[PDB]
């Protein structure tokens, strides 16, 4: 039946931009991985040395490439990593490999 995309978003980058904010950018999964229409993404992040689950934010697909998300309100002097997955109507696909960045002032 209907199922989620079968590949991860691509070219994920994470840039510290100061004020405890990270700038996350990424591109869609390979077109042949979409298994339908991409409706949006979930961006997950956590502290690199935490055994907690990733914390996620849902973002709608924009008409722009790459996609961009600012993650602000982070803690001082900690290091984070970020993952992204795409979703279609059915569900969310696999996640990108984490990309790491420090929350810088």
């Amino acid at each position: 039946g209907a199922s989620a995309p079968i590949g991860a978003p691509t070219d994920v980058n994470v840039e510290p931009i100061g004020s405890r904010t990270l700038k996350v950018t990424w591109r869609p999964p390979l077109v042949d991985h979409w298994n339908g229409i991409i409706k949006g993404y979930y961006v997950g992040h956590k502290e690199s040395d935490s055994s907690q689950q990733y914390r996620y934010q849902r973002v709608e697909r924009s008409g722009i490439n790459p996609e961009t998300l600012l993650i602000a309100g982070l803690q001082k002097a900690k290091v984070y990593n970020v993952v992204v997955k795409a979703f279609n109507t059915a569900g969310s696909g696999p996640e990108s490999h984490p990309v790491e960045a420090y929350s810088l002032e």
